[PDB]
C-alpha cells in the first residue's frame, strides 16, 4: 500500500472498556439492537472504525467507496464463513454442499454453472411468467377477500400470506411445481414442506447463538430438529428431481419449464451437486424476500402520494405486462426504484462480509490481509451526505441518483461474483406482487409510527402492524 496511508493502528477504535449498561443490555436483549449500536458508533467516530472484542478487531465501514474497494480485492472465489449447522447436516447425511456453503475452486465451478440459469437476463425472461402467474393468484385471492367482507375493507395480518407467496413463486421457478399455498386447504405434503423450511431457519438461528457451556445437552434436541427439517426439505427436493427426470426422459418438452430441469439438461453439475444447489436456493427464500415486500407495503400505506404514483405507473403498464410479463423489467421504473428505497431503509442482511484476501486501503487506512471487513447496510443507507433527508421514503431519488460511486449505492444483495444468486428471482417476486396488488387495491395502516427492527441473524420487524385493504 502507499507510504502516505494511515497505519491500521490509527483507525478509530470502538471502546471495549467503557462503563455503561451494555453488559445488562446484552443480558436482556443480546444483539437485537446491533444495527443501532453500530450506527451510533459511526455517528461518533466517522464512517470507518475497528470494533474491538475478544482480542480481535472487525473493520466496520458504511460507504459505497469501501464496497467498490472490496470488490477490487475479491479473489476468483471470495471466502465465505460457511453456515455451520447447514454444513454439519450435509456431512452427517453425505449430501453435497452448494454455493451457499462451498469455498475455493469448487465454489467457482458450481457458481459459473448456476449463474446462467438463475441470475442472467435470459433466466429472468424465462421465469417471469411463472412468478407473474403466482402474483396474479395471490392478488386475486386478496381482492376476493376484500370484496366479500361485510365492511367494504379487510384488516389482516399479511405476513403469513406474503411469506407463502414467496415460497410458492420460488418453488415454481426452481422445480416447476405449485405447492398450493394460495388455496385455503393446501395438501399435508405442502404444509409439511413449508413447516420444515420454517423449523430449518428457526433452528439455524438457535444453533448459531447456542452458548458454548450449554451445547452438550441444550443443543442435541435442536440439532435433531434442524437435521429432521433438512431431511424433509431434501425428501421434497429428491421427489421433484425424480419427477423431472421422468419428464425429461419420456415426455421432454421443447420449452423451458424450471431452473432445475435446465440444470439437469445442461448436465454440467452432477445430480448430487444440482440437488445441493437447488436445496440452498430453496432455503434462500426463508425469512428474506418477505421482509422488504412487507416494508414496501408499510411505506406505501404511510406515503399515499408515492402509493398513487406507483398505482398510476402500474395501471399505465397493465395491458403491456398482461400481454408479456417480461415487460415488467423495463415498464415499472418507479416501482423498481421503490424496492431500492425499501432496501435502503430496511436491509435484510445487516452487513456484507469479506476477509481481506490481500492488504488493501479503506478510507486511507492500511487494512492488513486477513482482516474481517463488514459493510453495515443499515448505516450505508441512512448517510445524509449520499441520501438527503434519509428518513424520507422517496423512490424518485433512484431515478435522480448522482455521485461518482453510484453503482455501489444499492448493495443489499452484495457485489461481485459472490453476490446474491437469488437476487433477480427475489426482485421479480416483489415487483410483480406489488404491480398486481396496486392495480386493484389501496393499503393503509392504523398508525404512522416507525416499525422497530430487531437483529436476529437478519433484521426483521418486531411487531409488523395489521394492514387495511380497500378497492380503488
Ligand atoms: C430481498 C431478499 C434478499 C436479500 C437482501 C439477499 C441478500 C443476500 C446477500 C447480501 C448475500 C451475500 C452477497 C455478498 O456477500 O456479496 C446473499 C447470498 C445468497 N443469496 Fe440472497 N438475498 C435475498 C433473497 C434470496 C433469495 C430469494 C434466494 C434464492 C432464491 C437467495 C439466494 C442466495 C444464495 C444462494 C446466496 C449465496 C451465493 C454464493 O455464496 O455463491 N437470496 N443474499
Ligand atoms: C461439541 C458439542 C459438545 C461436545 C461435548 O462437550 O461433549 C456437541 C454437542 C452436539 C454435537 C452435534 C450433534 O450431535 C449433531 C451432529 C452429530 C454428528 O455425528 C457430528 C456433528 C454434530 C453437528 C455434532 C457436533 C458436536 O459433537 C456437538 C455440537
Ligand atoms: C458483533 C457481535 C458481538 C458484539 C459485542 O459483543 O459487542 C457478534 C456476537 C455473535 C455474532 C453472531 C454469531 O456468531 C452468529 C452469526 C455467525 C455468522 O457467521 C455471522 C452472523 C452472526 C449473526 C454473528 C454476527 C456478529 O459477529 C455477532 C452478533
Ligand atoms: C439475508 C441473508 C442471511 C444474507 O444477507 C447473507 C447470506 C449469505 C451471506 N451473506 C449474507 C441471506 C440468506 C439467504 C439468502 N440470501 C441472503
Amino acid at each position: 500500500v502507499p507510504r502516505t496511508v494511515l497505519p491500521f493502528e490509527a483507525m478509530p477504535r470502538r471502546p471495549g472498556n467503557r462503563r455503561n449498561r451494555l453488559n445488562q443490555i446484552r443480558r436482556e436483549q443480546g444483539y437485537e439492537d446491533l444495527h443501532l449500536e453500530v450506527h451510533q458508533t459511526f455517528q461518533e467516530l466517522g464512517p470507518i472504525f475497528r470494533y474491538d472484542l475478544g482480542g480481535a478487531g472487525m473493520v466496520c465501514v458504511m460507504l459505497p467507496e469501501d464496497v467498490e474497494k472490496l470488490q477490487q480485492v475479491d479473489s476468483l472465489h471470495p471466502h465465505r464463513m460457511s453456515l455451520e449447522p447447514w454444513v454439519a447436516y450435509r456431512q452427517h447425511r453425505g449430501h453435497k454442499c452448494g454455493v451457499f456453503l462451498l469455498n475455493g475452486p469448487e465454489w467457482r465451478f458450481n457458481r459459473l454453472r448456476l449463474n446462467p440459469e438463475v441470475l442472467s437476463p435470459n433466466a429472468v425472461q424465462r421465469f417471469l411468467p411463472m412468478v407473474d402467474a403466482v402474483a396474479r393468484d395471490f392478488s386475486q385471492a386478496l381482492k376476493k377477500k376484500v370484496l366479500q367482507n361485510a365492511r367494504g375493507s379487510l384488516t389482516l395480518d399479511v405476513q403469513p400470506s406474503i411469506f407463502h407467496y414467496t415460497i410458492e413463486a420460488s418453488n415454481l421457478a426452481l422445480f416447476g411445481e405449485r405447492l398450493g399455498l394460495v388455496g385455503h386447504s393446501p395438501s399435508s405434503a405442502s404444509l409439511n414442506f413449508l413447516h420444515a423450511l420454517e423449523v430449518m431457519f428457526k433452528s439455524t438461528v438457535q444453533l448459531m447463538f447456542m452458548p458454548r457451556s450449554n451445547s452438550r445437552n441444550t443443543s442435541p434436541k435442536v440439532w435433531k430438529e434442524h437435521f429432521e427439517a433438512w431431511d424433509c426439505i431434501f425428501q421434497y427436493g429428491d421427489n421433484c428431481i425424480q419427477k423431472i427426470y421422468q419428464e425429461l426422459a419420456f415426455s421432454r418438452p421443447q420449452q423451458y419449464t424450471s431452473i432445475v430441469a435446465e440444470l439437469l439438461l445442461n448436465a454440467e453439475l452432477s445430480p448430487d451437486a444440482i440437488k445441493a444447489n437447488s436445496m440452498e436456493l430453496t432455503a434462500g427464500s426463508v425469512d428474506t424476500t418477505v421482509f422488504p415486500l412487507l416494508m414496501t407495503l408499510f411505506e406505501l400505506a404511510r406515503n399515499p402520494n408515492v402509493q398513487q404514483a406507483l398505482r398510476q405507473e402500474s395501471l399505465a403498464a397493465a395491458a403491456s405486462i398482461s400481454e408479456h410479463p417480461q415487460k415488467a423489467t423495463t415498464e415499472l421504473p418507479l416501482l423498481r426504484a421503490a424496492l431500492k428505497e425499501t432496501l435502503r431503509l430496511y436491509p435484510v442482511g445487516l452487513f456484507l462480509e469479506r476477509v481481506a484476501s490481500s492488504d488493501l486501503v479503506l478510507q486511507n487506512y492500511h487494512i492488513p490481509a486477513g482482516t474481517l471487513v463488514r459493510v453495515f447496510l443499515y448505516s450505508l443507507g441512512r448517510n445524509p451526505a449520499l441520501f438527503p433527508r434519509p428518513e424520507r421514503y422517496n423512490p424518485q431519488r433512484w431515478l435522480d441518483i448522482r455521485g461518482s460511486g453510484r453503482n455501489f449505492y444499492h448493495v443489499p444483495f452484495g457485489f461481485g461474483m459472490r453476490q446474491c444468486l437469488g437476487r433477480r428471482l427475489a426482485e421479480a417476486e416483489m415487483l410483480l406482487l406489488l404491480h398486481h396488488v396496486l392495480k386493484h387495491l389501496q393499503v393503509e395502516t392504523l398508525t404512522q409510527e416507525d416499525i422497530k427492527m430487531v437483529y436476529s441473524f437478519i433484521l426483521r420487524p418486531s411487531m409488523f402492524p395489521l394492514l387495511t385493504f380497500r378497492a380503488i
